[PDB]
């Protein structure tokens, strides 16, 4: 995230943290996610497409730092991983940019609701926000495009959603931007998602709901002038998802 603030996982309880274990034994965070119920979690398949097992991942729920073991996390294999079957990527966009992952701890337990833990609810279907409502996103990505590392600490912003007619502009992002996408920026473009973002929430309240309105995808950069960040729109995935969990 580059600007915005720092959080912890109270303020945003559904958050799910992916890594992968590595074949020498080291673990590297992959990208976020969003808890959807008890024993699932939703994230992008291009987290996953280059390295597709599910026994090369960690999902840890109640985390808010990246490197250390918060008070109350819960720690997951990954029972299922579940990719989207049409995805596709060319130079910039991913299509269909939207995964699975079944969690089970060593146990056989899913996710245990906590202060740390609950589940975002989905939106309903083909029912988005309209274009300037202001959500937020979150996750442990860059905080500036020419960082080397991730912050430590949980970060949160606001950005707002870009009409898709504005989004398809030449100067944006043309016909890359498609009905299955959502863009969404900071008006001055001084704070986005970035690197290391991907696979987290785009959160919008609609009717008195958090909701997950999004899935953070892809960009041209990060916080650059006339290229929002570009988000799967869940509303227009809810078949998939209900019939894969
Ligand atoms: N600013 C949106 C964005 C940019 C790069 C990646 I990777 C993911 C999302």
């Amino acid at each position: 995230i580059i600007g915005g603030e720092f959080t912890t996982i109270e303020n945003q309880p559904w958050f799910a943290a992916i890594y992968r274990r590595h074949r020498g034994g080291s673990v590297t965070y992959v990208c976020g996610g969003s808890l959807i119920s008890p024993c699932w979690v939703i994230s992008a398949t291009h987290c996953f497409i280059d390295y597709p097992k599910k026994e090369d991942y960690i999902v840890y729920l109640g985390r808010s730092r990246l490197n250390s073991n918060t008070q109350g996390e819960m720690k997951f294999e990954v029972e299922n991983l579940i990719l989207h079957k049409d995805y596709s990527a060319d130079t910039l966009a991913h299509h269909n940019d939207i995964a699975l992952l079944k969690i089970r701890s060593k146990e056989g337990r899913c996710a245990q609701p906590s202060r740390t833990i609950q589940t975002i609810a989905l939106p309903s279907m083909y029912n988005d926000p309209q274009f300037g409502t202001s959500c937020e996103i979150t996750g442990f990505g860059k905080e500036q495009s020419t960082d080397y590392l991730y912050p430590e600490q949980l970060k949160m912003t606001v950005v707002k959603l870009i009409s898709h007619r504005e989004c398809q502009q030449p100067h944006y992002y043309g016909s890359e931007v498609t009905t299955k996408m959502l863009c969404a920026a900071d008006p001055q473009w001084k704070t986005d998602s970035c690197q290391g973002d991907s696979g987290g929430p785009l959160v919008c309240s609609l009717q008195g709901r958090m909701t997950l309105t999004g899935i953070v995808s892809w960009g041209r950069g990060c916080a650059l002038k006339d290229k929002p960040g570009v988000y799967t729109r869940v509303s227009h995935f809810l078949p998939w998802i209900r019939s894969h969990t």
